């Protein structure tokens, strides 16, 4: 189809005729997004242009990783792809990638204190998206208010210091963390929507861990005997020991079912944290939970993550992924 060129805040854009009325939303290191009208579907869409997708092996692999993940994500509460395109006619020319999805209004950071029913529906949608993501053996690792797209209907999709929502095993740089790092982030988000304050606004990674242990208590011997690192065990055992606080006391006034769920998500031992699938069955989501509409994902191959390839190999794989793309109906 026919492409049209255009400059927007220094960034150049080459998009098909079907996308009209471009309009910068925001930009940064990874790339610029534009809002647009999709003439073919009647939809407002976001169009993300990647910054220099094949600058290096790192960039080429990151580009491939993002396109593969977005092509796989097919769920009401995870961002997926309406379209992917390049203005290039062959592999030799290919140097730009554009990604298209349903325009969302605002982030969960912008919507902020919410009422208990709003908190139930937003955390329900996150957990339903995370059940799907985790079922593919994907770990988000970066769940925070800014990575949650919400529209005026309170419909939520998974896409402010990052450390504030990070599980304590990532503060001390554990290399074998599991998917419940994401449940820790959900617990921190749910706290912040109930209270109107960051649960653990650490000034750095050391302060961040001290605020966490202040609420959840320093580890018992059951957790300490799973810490392989001698420096980390020495450090954690050398802190002044604080007990697990009563969550009923800290979240005074909240739904006791919200409090119970928070206790199940912010357990220090990652092996004892509630899973996304378990959390959806919790009494706090009785108004919203439906076990025949909480779907899992098709299996997801990320063996490419263990491969060391040339820039042009990552580039051609990415090109291959643009060409095989089938739009949703
Ligand atoms: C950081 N970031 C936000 C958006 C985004 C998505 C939907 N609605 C939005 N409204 C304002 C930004 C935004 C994207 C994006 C755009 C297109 C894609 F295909 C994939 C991701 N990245
Ligand atoms: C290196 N490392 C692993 C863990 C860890 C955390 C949670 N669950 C786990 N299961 C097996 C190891 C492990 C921690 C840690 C524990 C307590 C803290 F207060 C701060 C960090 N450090």
């Amino acid at each position: 189809p026919t492409f049209y060129r255009q400059e927007l805040n220094k960034t150049i854009w080459e998009v098909p005729e079907r996308y009209q009325n471009l309009s910068p939303v925001g930009s940064g290191a990874y790339g610029s997004v534009c809002a647009a009208f999709d003439t073919k579907t009647g939809l407002r869409v976001a169009v993300k242009k990647l910054s220099r997708p094949f600058q290096s092996i790192i960039h080429a692999k990151r580009t491939y990783r993002e396109l593969r993940l977005l092509k796989h994500m097919k769920h009401e509460n995870v961002i997926g792809l309406l379209d992917v395109f390049t203005p290039a006619r062959s592999l030799e020319e290919f140097n730009d990638v554009y990604l298209v999805t349903h325009l969302m209004g605002a982030d969960l950071n912008n919507i902020v204190k919410l009422t208990d029913d709003h908190v139930q529906f937003l955390i329900y949608q996150i957990l339903r998206g995370l059940k799907y993501i985790h079922s593919a053996d994907i770990i988000h690792r970066d769940l925070k208010p800014s990575n949650l797209a919400v529209n005026e209907d309170c419909e939520l999709k998974i896409l402010v210091a990052t450390r504030w929502y990070r599980a304590p095993e990532i503060m001390l740089n554990w290399m074998h963390y599991n998917q419940t790092v994401d449940i820790w982030s959900v617990g921190c988000i749910m706290a912040e929507l109930l209270t109107g304050r960051t649960l653990f606004p650490g000034t750095d990674h050391i302060d961040q861990l001290k605020l966490i242990l202040r609420l959840v208590g320093t580890p018992g011997a059951e957790l300490l005997k799973k810490i392989s690192s001698e420096s980390a065990r020495n450090y954690i055992q050398s802190l002044t020991q604080m007990p697990k606080m009563n969550f009923a006391n800290v979240f005074i006034g909240a739904n006791p079912l919200a409090v119970d769920l928070l206790e199940k998500m912010l357990v220090l031992d990652s092996d004892k944290r509630i899973t996304a699938a378990q959390a959806l069955a919790h009494a706090y989501f009785a108004q919203y939970h439906d076990p025949d509409d909480e779907p899992v994902a098709d299996p997801y191959d990320q063996s490419f993550e263990s491969r060391d390839l040339l820039i042009d190999e990552w580039k051609s794989l990415t090109y291959d992924e643009v060409i095989s793309f089938v739009p949703p109906p």
